[PDB]
């Protein structure tokens, strides 16, 4: 029992899988080449199995050494269903190439001291989505109708609000256009520009703190 | 009178208006889907009017509960007039009608701090905004009478000679779309830009770092 | 000498200033529109130039009434040259609308404002040198390299400085200029690449040593 | 010893600042095609002079400094940036960048050099991760778009220009993100949330870089 405790929680064990990671990423970073596919494909398809094994057996493991403590370590927790992906039978099976950022103790904190900033600011997050729920509804029934591949739909005019939030191509892509045929719409997008730009710059203030 | 006064500030009152503004919300949230108001338009337009018919009370009540101090507490004053604007059956208005769903932001006490902890900014800002559209302004004249004659869509109007220079602050298509061409016929143009975008630049990043220290 | 001096030192002066400034700045505002410089050029072409006889002599008393100790306010100074400016009888028609800045000179409330800001300039000077010559080297570089074909953006030195500050602004620098090179040297993203992270990494790093 | 004394004088300091500004100024017309068609043989010499003579500088200063020398970054820096110019057109290109021994001489620009490139180690647990984000995310795009739009995903190194471009937000929506809707509806699961992620860190770093220095 306690045996194999000892195992889990040794550098080797741990270090082992921390190599294997860096050597799967390799590999997904061949299997784009298609000349490497053809010669080596199925060098690889099965190398790949291989990997995801060993992580079966070892999130198996970790399960068994925490029991119920397991599921509340998020990075722990996160590496369970990045392999319950890698086992459904394609492109997502790439995220398992994040557990490099969970095995190494020294990621952990930077994410964690970075998520960390995430909570003093939802107060201004979930504001902009309302911000924006009311304008997508103007746009799409203001200029939708002779616009409608940026506002067609509620959801078409997010994508070109955020763009234009973004400020690419907002001004001769979006606006000048829609001069053409609503003139005042200067008087729409001019402040919206300038009422989500305030909202950066405090935000970055609020956290320099 | 006062028996209502008890009713306006209860917790279901203050969390009853949330609800409504969350419904109207969506609800206007599919007046935007042309499918959706196919079948029940009829039936959410109306929808609508009986919101509308029920945010006339609140500001109603609240106002003889507050009399001339509801008319210096901004987050209540805002709240009338969105309903005004909803009030008017330019069909603009009717459009201009989707803002009383932004009045979920007054109602939650979490919000107001929000908002309030923003604006403190622009009276350290005043003395520099104020600033920058004197300098839009000096500038837009320039450009008028420069490139105005041959320039008509980009600096033909005062007006178009602000939304010109103004994107040029944001950066957006300024060289290429902009200053290129201005140089195939004024090859100096990069002489009126080139420092234009300096001091609208460091006006900004000097204004955050103003930001930064209070 | 002395009576002069009460009517300079003023706040009635003062104000009496400012009061041509806004209006010949808005009267600076309609210039622009050619509808009425036709029906009242004469109107506007000739209150401009009533005040810029006013400013010239509010400049002769404020210039005697403290003499070799005008020729040290910044303020004071810049005034003066944009009415020589404003002086001379087709660009300087349009360098004159810089006497509209004169709002900032007469207001004590701009002056800090600008200084304010022109105080951090000192701060900067031992960096902005620095890029110039990292400007410098790469626009050399360019000019000889992608020049040949590319005369538009790197036929010239100067052409090649162009084309970095816009690369540097992010204005179309991928689409634009490297997206294009790279089809006929594809290890454009080799030159500009870093170009873009250097450039970049030392203007957050100035606002932070602002900050 | 005799040389010793003259290398580190006022003097000499000063005089290694003259070939720069120099050999910099005659480089502005060696690129200009004008000058070096009536003076490009006049030119042409001038430089051959700078490189022999600035190679005695960094040669008395080694003896001089001995083992010291290749422990002082900008003493060692200013050899490479010579011996590229030693090798007989990229190289010839690259001996312009002689020009920047003159951040070795002057004193007041290293200090900011140093004091900021020591904000570069503080961040490198920031900046490896994103390599390795991007890394995951080129990726998925490279086998995801890389069939139908391959001068933007074909290959891993296409993917990486592609996704650095979008990174700086230059032409991500009507260049590269809305033409990929048109075939695959889906990119804005790819590249809306990719454009969060990379933002926040530029911000984190920024907030890295307010604490640090
Ligand atoms: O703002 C940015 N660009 C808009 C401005 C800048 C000048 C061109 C047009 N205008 C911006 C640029 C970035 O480049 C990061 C680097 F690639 F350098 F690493 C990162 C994050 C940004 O912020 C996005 C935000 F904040 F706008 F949403």
């Amino acid at each position: 029992y306690l045996r194999i405790t000892n195992i889990v929680e040794s550098s080797f064990f741990t270090k082992f899988i921390i190599y294997l990671i860096v050597l799967n990423g390799i590999t997904m970073g061949l299997e784009t080449s298609k000349t490497f596919m053809q010669s080596f494909g199925v060098y690889t398809t099965l190398f790949n199995q291989i990997v995801i094994t060993i992580f079966t057996i070892e999130i198996i493991l970790r399960i068994y050494v925490h029991r119920i403590s397991f599921f509340k370590d998020p990075w722990s927790l996160f590496d369970f269903f990045v392999v319950a992906i890698s086992l459904v039978p394609r492109v997502l099976r790439v995220l398992r190439l994040f557990r490099l950022v969970t095995a190494v103790p020294q990621m952990r904190k930077i994410v964690s001291a970075l998520i960390s900033v995430i909570p003093g600011m939802l107060s201004v997050i979930a504001l902009m989505t309302l911000f924006f729920y009311i304008f997508a509804i103007m746009a799409t029934q203001l200029f939708g109708e002779r616009f409608p591949e940026w506002f067609g739909t509620l959801g078409e005019s997010f994508y070109t609000l955020f763009q234009v939030m973004t400020l690419e191509s907002w001004s001769m892509g979006i606006v000048r256009p829609l001069m053409e045929v609503y003139p005042y719409a200067w008087v729409f997008f001019i402040p919206f520009i300038f009422v989500v730009t305030f909202v950066m710059i405090n935000l970055v203030v609020a956290i320099c703190v």
